[PDB]
């Protein structure tokens, strides 16, 4: 007793905006480090009827039957995750039901520590995620700072993790979990030294590798699996999967972590799984293991190294003066402009990037940087030669921002008033749209 | 640098299970009360490229830009939600980012009370959801029982909400939230009475209409908006949308609950929203408001009324001896078989249903009932006349179960041993599949 008209006919208002979004995405130099583009195969999963199914519990331990084919899919997804991260399904378990990275972290953290639980994570301003225990003085911003007791370590003035400060913190504060793996961190991680600090204080090692998952998979970067009790990743970023999360747990290092974590996901926090998510993670995970995806990951780093290089060739300062991964955080201080200002300037020329804090920063408001990353563009067929152009565009943006601030004022309200109608921005968007509009597009 | 190979050629392994799943669904009499089937237009959103975007924040207040088209998509969703639930956007707000009902409830609960806060909800065994503060003696099973201090009210032997008990409890325990709205409850709710007890104790009124959302929209059942501070609903059940949730808040009764609820969702709990969810919800919410969907909802109840009647005509006991909504809970005591067994008997014949507790029950294992509902089959186009046949199938299932329990014993695996190859179940399956396979399938 339903309507079966396609989306164009059924809701013309919506289909318009979705085709507009398509065009915007197609005609953008997308530098959001956390973004990517899924193929049609993954979206065919997310669009699949497999999501009609309530399948609470676990495969072979459902509450309902009729989950014959769902069980197979959940199992295939777990088979492939551990396969793809080169871990033995005898030493490592994986949960494939978490709905997103933020849910997975909260869930996994709760499993290890529980309420009033003590956790250590990197501060937001230093490159840590909200779910790593973020608070301001006035408010416990993340549940992770509220349902848990959280202390936060900073990076040094040069933007690097200070393992010394972690020790000072870990030994005195004495937490049950220490979190490593970050949201805007341009360098690789010394996990082994984290393992060294965790042992010293009997803490669990939590590695959230959401930004760098593919590197870890493709053995391009350090392996946290060698040293960590839990590892969480999102699937929608560099892994180029759907929006979802995976929780990995070392059965060997702490048996009965399986039940602990499998129950945190359900019934502690979640209800029915989203099978279309699961089905899509399955789909992307097949691709992850292939040596073709390894080419793509290498390409991401090649592009990032080249981009960093090209930005430095133009007298632009980077934090840590470079990158080990897919991401660069530009320091804007020498230019006397905010990341807030530059983000707007880039939006006007169809350049997606986000503002970001740096180490000298004191507020999440008025931050002195932007964060770019290469996974999306790499996916669109861009190579190292193309990086000079993006660098060129970012430099021009920066110059135009400096000009517009001089003409309208350091006040953001004022500044944006200078943005529309501007001759050079229209010129630059145009060049951007020209080049962007014609690259490969899943 | 991607593969655009379609699903059938990219991952043959997976496509097959999805094709198998598709077939099972097409050939099943689905009586899972919480299930439904989405049209191809809602699946077209879930598959849309809009999920590429990271848009942490709220519309007009993102942390990024290039959210021009997403802000519109999110805005149209909140418009249509408040429309559909017939509430004024001046009086009520809605959050459209919760990833599923359990996240929404956890989020909304937190917003109202926060850590170590006091909540009251119906017990699981009495019809309550896990997210309404469920614990057992041995463990706090839901986070809602652990990150909150929860107390649980039971229905009377008759299977109805004992409002006396709720006051006896609310006045002594004195919680800050009371939750009503249930997972397996066959009758309508007296919300006013709930409003009356909440006022006496200065508590919030939490109404979870996930199972009955459509009724309430279409004005077939009591309206919780008249009395409630928060209203949560999932969107994939009777509403027949994608898997997602809505949180509704009364601004006039509770000013500044907006920021409280909006910040609970992000950044307290979640990260990026899932814009395909949002896009799909929008799509369905348009459909919800049409006079045509009111037809479907009326049809649901018509069917459930007919099914109940038909079941009673066959000497089958229902809890509350009937239904006000889409769901029936059969009491199985006169037959001396558990729900668990009958579920198994039914899965064998492509009848999907679920074991459910009753008032006499004292364990969530070996419960004395099955919960059935009509939303899915009504979707297939079943009418009141078709309800005798389903009643007929369930009666026969119940009979065959008593036979198998007699032959192989009261123990589960033993009971299962009789299940495969049984002459009568094969005739009944065929019979099921024949009638089901030929019904309209979105
Ligand atoms: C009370 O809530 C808050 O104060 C905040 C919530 C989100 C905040 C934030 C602000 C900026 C800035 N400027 C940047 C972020 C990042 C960005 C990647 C977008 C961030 C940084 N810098 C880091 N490190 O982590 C993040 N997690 N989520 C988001 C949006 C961010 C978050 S501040
Ligand atoms: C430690 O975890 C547990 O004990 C349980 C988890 C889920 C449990 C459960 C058991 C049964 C049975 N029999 C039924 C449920 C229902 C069913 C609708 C599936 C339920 C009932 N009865 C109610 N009312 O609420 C529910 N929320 N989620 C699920 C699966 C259920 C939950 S018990
Ligand atoms: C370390 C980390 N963990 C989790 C998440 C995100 O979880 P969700 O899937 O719930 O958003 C992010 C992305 N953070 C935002 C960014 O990089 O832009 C992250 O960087
Ligand atoms: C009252 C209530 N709230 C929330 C949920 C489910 O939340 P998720 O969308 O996160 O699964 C249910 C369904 N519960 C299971 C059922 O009826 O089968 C429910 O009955
Ligand atoms: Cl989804």
């Amino acid at each position: 007793m339903f309507n079966n008209e396609p989306l164009e006919q059924i809701d013309k208002e919506l289909h318009d905006i979705l085709a507009d979004e398509e065009k915007r995405q197609r005609e953008t130099i997308n530098l959001i480090a956390s973004e990517n583009l899924t193929n049609g195969a993954v979206r065919e999963c997310l669009g699949n009827r497999v999501s009609n199914k309530y399948s609470e519990g676990y495969p072979k331990k459902r509450y309902y039957g009729g989950n014959d084919f769902i069980d197979k899919i959940e199992e295939l997804c777990q088979k492939r995750a551990l396969e793809a991260f080169n871990v033995s399904d005898e030493e490592w378990g994986v949960n494939v039901q978490p709905l997103s990275g933020s849910a997975a972290n909260v869930q996994a953290l709760y499993a290890l520590v529980g309420v009033k639980g003590k956790i250590m994570g990197m501060h937001l301003c230093s490159g840590g995620h909200l779910t790593h225990g973020f608070f301001d003085e006035k408010k416990k911003v993340s549940i992770t700072s509220d349902m848990f007791e959280s202390k936060l370590y900073k990076c040094n003035s040069q933007g690097y993790v200070d393992l010394d400060a972690v020790r000072e913190m870990a030994l005195s504060f004495k937490p049950k979990v220490i979190i490593c793996g970050y949201t805007s961190y341009p360098r690789d991680i010394d996990y082994q030294q984290f393992r060294q600090i965790c042992d010293e204080v009997n803490a669990y090692l939590f590695a959230d590798i959401s930004h760098i998952s593919s590197f870890v998979a493709c053995n391009i970067l350090n392996n946290p699996f060698l040293h960590a009790d839990v590892v969480t990743t999102t699937t929608h970023k560099i892994l180029r999967g759907p929006r979802s999360a995976l929780i990995f747990f070392n059965k060997k290092r702490n048996p009965g972590i399986e039940q602990k974590i499998n129950s945190a996901v359900f019934p502690s926090f979640q209800g029915g799984p989203h099978n279309n998510k699961i089905a899509a993670v399955a789909c992307q995970l097949k691709e992850v293991h292939s040596p073709a995806f390894k080419e793509y990951t290498q390409q991401v780093l090649l592009n990032s190294k080249a981009l960093a290089k090209a930005l430095i060739s133009k007298q632009i300062d980077l934090v840590t003066n470079g990158t080990d991964n897919h991401l660069i955080v530009v320091d804007l201080r020498k230019f006397s402009i905010t990341g807030s200002k530059l983000q707007e300037t880039c939006n006007a020329i169809n350049v997606s990037l986000n503002k970001n804090t740096i180490p000298s920063d004191v507020d999440c408001v008025s931050p002195s940087g932007v964060r770019i990353g290469t996974p999306a563009m790499t996916t669109r067929g861009a190579k190292e030669k193309d990086m000079e152009f993006i660098a060129d565009v970012l430099a021009r943006a920066i110059k135009i921002t400096v000009d517009l601030q001089e003409q309208y004022g350091k006040k953001l309200v004022d500044f944006k008033k200078g943005l529309p109608g501007n001759a050079q921005l229209q010129q630059l968007k145009q060049e951007v749209v020209t080049w962007a509009g014609a690259l490969p597009f899943p």
